[PDB]
Formats: structure tokens, C-alpha cells, sequence
């Protein structure tokens, strides 16, 4: 069968060549037979509409920023967590080790099937002006992702956040409905955010995972061989996603820059203030053992 997956980004960006090299995978392992058709540009709604979809089975798969299921599934709140993660090398370490599991593994509760992490770089503010200090953030009106975490966030951080979905932020930004919001760089590039806010502060207040999810419904019909076919295809598909998105991070940079951009670089941002005011938000949700179990072996990984 052809499984459908949704995506936010267009069809060259690096999680939907990823889902797609995937499909290709999957359709040898089963000669033939078996594919996914990525249905890229939000076409099947918002990411909180498409894992809903997934949940009941209405579609197959999603490939889906972490944050998307902070009001489902509790453990999905830890890798968002501000200034979780040191570093790159640490960010995979983590989870792509027994912790990173422990996360996939809350998502069957909750009717999917978590099949792999992306990586997805480090989300950083963009605006209209730089900002080095939680100063510089008061007044403005920053777009974030539907979460209550990334809600406080942005407002530990001294903005006014609005919940928006990733498709509308374009416009609301040309519309000065908000007129800031935080991404990583490629996101930033391929969305044109940077043509209406040109000041690219590197913040780097979360490294938030994108996350593969398969319908656990449509999952439970499926034969072990064919859901092990499902989960081969899906972890060979995360060196291809790393090569391109290692790739991406660095020609993102370039892009913006020669389109107007002004990037403040990570050490002329004062990172202790926005560390100092955001780190209470690590005990306000932490809603269980299991999930301050699970942060702790995070941070004990060096
Ligand atoms: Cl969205
Ligand atoms: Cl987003």
C-alpha cells in the first residue's frame, strides 16, 4: 500500500526528502509493493491537525515537530525543555541513546507509534531588532508554535507570545499581526521570514526534535515483519536526513545573510539572563517521576 504522511515544509526540504528517501527504502524491502506519498505544504492541515489525523488513523504517518504533542503526550515536554541540551553532539547522544527511547516509548499510550527523532538545529528569535537581553524583548509580539511550554518560553524570555500555526506566519508577520517569532535557520530561510524580520538573534533557547509518528491503530494491523520493515526504513533514514540538514544549517546562513539578514551571533547574546529566568520551567513541567527520571539521565549524558 501507499502510506500518506504529512509535513508542513515543500517537498525539497530536508524531513520531507528524508520521508521520502524512507519510502524509497521501504518499497525495495518490500520489492516494489509498499511506498509513502509526503503530502508537504501543510495540505493536510496544521501539524496539531495531522497528529489528531494520525491518532484516529485518519492518515498514516506525520512528520512533526516535538512541541505538537506537548498538550498529548507529557514526555514529549523534556526535549523542548530551555537549554536542555549543551550542544549538537549532545542533542544526539541523548537521543538517540536509551532516553531518547524512553520519550518514543510514551507515544504508544497515546495511539502512535514514534518511529525516530529528527534533529532540528537550535530555535533561535527573529525580529525587526536584535536582541541580546531579556530587555530587548519586552513589547514584542512573538509568534510560537500551539504549546503551552513554548507559550512560557517566550515569555520567560520577555515577549508576547501568540500561538500561531507554522503555515500562517509569513503573513502574520507582513501583516504586523506579530512581528517576531524563533526558529531554527533553514526554517527561517525557506519560509522567507527573513524578508520581514531581518534581525536573527541566535538565542538558542531550545533544540526541540521533529518526530516520525505512525497511526498506532493502522500500526496494530500490520504484521511484525512489515512493522520492522516500517521502523529499518525509518532509522536509515536519519544519516541521509543528517547529511542534508548538517548541510542545510550552513547554506541557510549564507542565503539570509545575501538577502538583507543580519545574523547576532550565540556569544553576543547574553545567554546567562535568558538561562537564569527560563530554568523554572523545568520543575513546573515536570509532571511526573518518569519524566524527571528521564531529564536527569539527559543532562548526566556527557
Ligand atoms: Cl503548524
Ligand atoms: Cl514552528
Amino acid at each position: 500500500r501507499v502510506f500518506r504522511s504529512a509535513d508542513v515544509h515543500g517537498d525539497s526540504f530536508p524531513t520531507n526528502m528524508a520521508v521520502k528517501f524512507m519510502g524509497d527504502e521501504l518499497s525495495k524491502l518490500t520489492g516494489g509493493k509498499d511506498s509513502i506519498k509526503v503530502f508537504g505544504n501543510s495540505a493536510l492541515g496544521s501539524e496539531k491537525d495531522t497528529v489528531d489525523q494520525v491518532r484516529i488513523g485518519a492518515i498514516d504517518m506525520a512528520r512533526v515537530n516535538g512541541a505538537s504533542f506537548n498538550e498529548i503526550v507529557p514526555e514529549s515536554l523534556i526535549p523542548s525543555f530551555p537549554f536542555l541540551f549543551r550542544d549538537v553532539d549532545h542533542f544526539r547522544k541523548a537521543m538517540y541513546g536509551p532516553a531518547g527511547q524512553k520519550i518514543l516509548d510514551a507515544f504508544a499510550a497515546k495511539g502512535m507509534i514514534a518511529l525516530t527523532f529528527y534533529e532540528s538545529g537550535a530555535r533561535s528569535i527573529y525580529a525587526k531588532r536584535p536582541v541580546r537581553t531579556p530587555a530587548d524583548m519586552k513589547g514584542l509580539k512573538v509568534r510560537v508554535q500551539p504549546s503551552d511550554l513554548m507559550v512560557d518560553e517566550i515569555r520567560a524570555m520577555g515577549g508576547t507570545p501568540t500561538p500561531m500555526p507554522f503555515a500562517e506566519v509569513y503573513t502574520g508577520l507582513k501583516t504586523g499581526l506579530v512581528d517576531a517569532a524563533e526558529n531554527n535557520l533553514p526554517s527561517y530561510e525557506e519560509t522567507k521570514h527573513f524578508e520581514v524580520a531581518p534581525d536573527y538573534s541566535e538565542t538558542q533557547h531550545a533544540m526541540t526534535p521533529e518526530v516520525l509518528v505512525f497511526s498506532k491503530k493502522i500500526w496494530d494491523t500490520l504484521s511484525p515483519q512489515e512493522q520492522a520493515a516500517i521502523r529499518k526504513a525509518a532509522a536509515d533514514s536519519v544519516p541521509y536526513y543528517q547529511k542534508l540538514w548538517t548541510a542545510r544549517e550552513a547554506s541557510a546562513q549564507q542565503a539570509v545573510t545575501k538577502g538583507g539578514a543580519n545574523i547576532l551571533p550565540a556569544a553576543q547574546v547574553d545567554r546567562a539572563a535568558f538561562v537564569k529566568a527560563m530554568q523554572p520551567l523545568w520543575t513546573k513541567y515536570e509532571k511526573t517521576p518518569q519524566m524527571k527520571q528521564i531529564v536527569d539521565e539527559i543532562e548526566a549524558t556527557k
